[PDB]
């Protein structure tokens, strides 16, 4: 029935609204608005990100380790999302491990696309706003960590999907069963099966003149496996050159043994 799985997209959306603070709606309020109440500062060059310390040791690693502090906050969020997802808390709870090992990440990803356009991404709760061109310019180790992002995020961004398309959408990505070490499938398999009912109502409801919308979403994951791939190896690099610098243990747990 079609009114289920409107309670289904609801209930997803609300628990959305709850467990992440910034939506897309804000951000792209913050992006595009001629509001003046909620214009970011603009990181631009080493001069702005001196003086936007005031108004919100070397600078690729400190914006690397922001970068990560914002991650392992972006788990947490995603974490109590998930439990809100009907069945999630009843799986094996090894299987929810793994489900949320693999899938946070490719959330992550979604979901900083809503804080992307063309030109940089918004940070510190959409307070900051940094220059696509300023994260190039860092040193070599870390001058390409965001880039790949960025262009995800203007090919997704073209779907035009807003929060309560996302909330459904990034249900479906947790729920996944060709994780790798999946205990047991099937149960994970079926509530997939109705979320992905749940999104195809969506869009064709939500957005009913975008053809095959729900077909090219779902197609973008594999632009998210891409990503998260290419990222691993990049900090594999990093760990190598940079012996000194720390990465968080929630981070670590997470890539052990991804692939
Ligand atoms: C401009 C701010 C972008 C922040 C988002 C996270 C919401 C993307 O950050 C990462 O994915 C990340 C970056 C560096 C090191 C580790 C990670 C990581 O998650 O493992
Ligand atoms: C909830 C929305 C994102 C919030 C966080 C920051 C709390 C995003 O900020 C960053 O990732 C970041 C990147 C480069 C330099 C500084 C930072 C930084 O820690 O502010």
């Amino acid at each position: 029935e079609s009114a289920d799985l409107r309670a289904l997209a609801k209930h997803l959306y609300d628990s959305y609204i709850k467990s992440f603070p910034l939506t897309k709606a804000k951000a792209r309020a913050i992006l595009t608005g001629k509001t003046t109440d909620k214009s970011p500062f603009v990181i631009y060059d080493m001069n702005s990100l001196m003086m936007g310390e005031d108004k919100i040791k070397e600078v690729a690693i400190r914006i690397f380790q922001g970068c990560q502090f914002r991650s392992v906050e972006a788990v947490q969020e995603i974490t109590e999302y998930a439990k809100s997802i009907p069945g999630f808390v009843n799986l094996d709870l090894n299987d929810q491990v793994t489900l949320l090992k693999y899938g946070v990440h490719e959330i992550i990803y979604t979901m900083l696309a809503s804080l992307m356009n063309k030109d940089g991404v918004l940070i510190s709760e959409g307070q900051g706003f940094m220059t696509r061109e300023f994260l190039k310019s860092l040193r070599k180790p870390f001058g390409d960590f965001m880039e790949p992002k960025f262009e995800f995020a203007v090919k997704f961004n073209a779907l035009e999907l807003d929060d309560s398309d996302l909330a459904i959408f990034i249900a479906v990505i947790i729920l996944s069963g060709d994780r790798p070490g999946l205990l047991n499938v099937k149960p994970i398999e079926d509530i997939q099966d109705n979320l992905l009912q749940a999104l195809e109502l969506q869009l064709k409801l939500n957005h009913p003149e975008s053809s095959q919308l729900f077909a090219k979403l779902l197609q973008k994951m594999t632009d998210l496996r891409q990503i998260v791939t290419e990222h691993v190896q990049l900090l594999q690099v990093i760990k190598k050159t940079e012996t000194d610098m720390s990465l968080h243990p929630l981070l670590q747990e997470i890539y052990k043994d991804l692939y």
